[PDB]
């Protein structure tokens, strides 16, 4: 029985308005209402692995593993298996996988995380969950951010405080934030932005919706035009959105926007907004493909309707050879040649690099670098030829060449990282001087960049 090298991952969220669910919401798991819709033909095609993000849940764990599972059983007529499901109030994330997975799946992680202060912490935060699959790590977020049309840069903060402090994935990956520690990262939600336009025109933007002219709506997306900005979600994708906006709507129907404000609103307005997304982020040169992006139109319990993504993804084996795991194999080797790290920071500490990677017995310090200043006002670090040789556990050219490295620069003077990146080992030549580039993140912001020469030897 070979071991994949695709799987596809249903990503489903769903603001749930505190309502328990109608009878039926297979149409959820089917990817069919507006947007990128999943053929017919697919119906009965289970996907790999189910991740269903709620918020505003009313249910117990009990109560909603009972109609998930039953809900794919009818689809599929598979009995799904329970990786993982985690509570946060009432912010819930469930992991479902295909029988035949289950002793493909590991290292099972969960965490949350509470957004805010005093008044602002009570209901508001993430979830998460982790594992391996086979050779490949899968991250899983699911963040109900702070609500309100004019709180966009709460919500980009409650972004910064989940991504900093949510605890997923490989512990010894300690410089890392959950950006850094996954081959395959989704992040979904009731992200709350907002379409940013004038009260007056609530009218206006519910006749473009109805004519389905999405365009001078999506030019005002709140998220769209944060991640533009780089202020929020940087390096990662969504697909284009081609659904309705999913909230805020009357109960029990989907003919009406309910916009206007109401004691029960704080007395805000809710014009009609896509709060609620899917986004992901992979590592450069791994197959990820949205095959479904889109919203229910037959599920009405909820203010919010549930939105699906789907996607293919590149997985790896468990490899094993002769030599590593268990020892290095001396046939294959990397280089990384007249390397610098270009840095933001005005601090003039010596810097080192750590390099880390499941292709490593353990991560690698180098020496320190030497610092010059850069002719626009930067901190250039130079590395020259002097950066430790890496040893990998494994040569064959297919294993390494799916592999990567992370790196961080670390202050000789703190230990701090003040840059993480990640270079993909997916060359387009072995034995070979070529460019590689990755740039510097710190708590998911911007602060430099790594570039400089890469040399691979592998067995072949
Ligand atoms: C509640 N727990 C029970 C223990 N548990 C597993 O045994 C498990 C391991 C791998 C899988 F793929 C899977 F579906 C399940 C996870 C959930
Ligand atoms: C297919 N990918 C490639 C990478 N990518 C961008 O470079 C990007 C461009 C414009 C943006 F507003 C933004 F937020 C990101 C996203 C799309």
């Amino acid at each position: 029985q070979p071991e994949p090298d695709m799987i596809t991952i249903f990503i489903g969220t769903w603001n749930m308005g505190n309502a328990p669910p109608p009878k039926k919401i297979t149409s959820w798991f089917l990817s069919k209402g507006q947007g990128k819709t999943r053929d017919d033909s697919a119906d009965y095609i289970p996907h790999d692995i189910y991740v269903i993000g709620t918020q505003e849940d009313p249910l117990s764990e009990k109560e909603w593993l009972e109609i998930l599972k039953h809900s794919l059983q009818e689809i599929t007529s598979v009995t799904f298996k329970t990786v993982a499901i985690h509570t946060l109030w009432n912010i819930r994330i469930v992991v479902l996988a295909k029988p035949e997975h289950e002793n493909r799946i590991s290292h099972i992680c969960t965490d949350n995380v509470k957004t805010g202060i005093a008044n602002t912490l009570g209901n508001k935060g993430a979830v998460g969950v982790s594992f391996m699959f086979n050779g490949t790590s899968l991250g899983f977020v699911n963040s109900h951010l702070t609500s309100g049309s004019e709180k966009k840069l709460r919500r980009n903060q409650n972004y910064m405080n989940i991504l900093r402090f949510l605890a997923l994935g490989d512990k010894k990956l300690s410089p890392f934030n959950i950006t850094h520690r996954f081959t395959h990262l989704f992040w979904f939600g009731d992200l709350n932005y907002r379409v940013d336009l004038p009260t007056w025109e609530a009218e206006t933007i519910i006749q473009k919706i109805k004519q389905q002219q999405y365009a001078d709506l999506l030019s005002h997306d709140q998220l769209l035009t944060e991640r533009r900005e780089q202020k929020v979600f940087l390096h990662f994708e969504e697909e284009e959105i081609t659904f309705a906006p999913t909230y805020r709507f009357e109960r029990l129907t989907r003919d009406k926007y309910a916009y206007t404000k109401q004691k029960a609103t704080g007395m805000k307005y809710n014009l009609p907004s896509w709060c609620d997304r899917v986004l992901w982020k992979s590592y450069p040169l791994v197959h990820v493909v949205c095959q479904s992006y889109g919203s229910t139109s037959d599920i009405m319990t909820s203010d919010h309707s549930p939105v699906f993504a789907t996607f293919e993804a590149g997985v790896t084996s468990q490899f094993v050879s002769k030599n590593g795991p268990g020892t290095v194999d001396s046939q294959g080797q990397i280089e990384f040649l007249r390397c610098y790290a270009t840095l933001k920071t005005k601090s003039q500490t010596k810097f080192y690099l750590e390099f880390h990677s499941s292709c490593l017995e353990s991560f690698v310090k180098s020496q320190e670098g030497e610092n010059e200043e850069g002719s626009e006002g930067e901190l250039v670090v130079k590395f020259g030829e002097t950066l430790p040789k890496l040893k990998p556990i494994i040569s064959d050219p297919e294993y390494l060449l799916d592999q990567h490295i992370l790196i961080s620069i670390k202050s000789s003077d703190s230990d701090e990282s003040y840059g993480e990146g990640c270079i993909a080992l997916r060359l387009e030549a072995t034995e070979t001087q070529l460019p590689i580039y990755t740039p510097l993140t710190h708590h998911g912001e911007l602060t430099g960049h790594f570039q400089g020469e890469i040399k691979l030897q592998t067995s072949q």
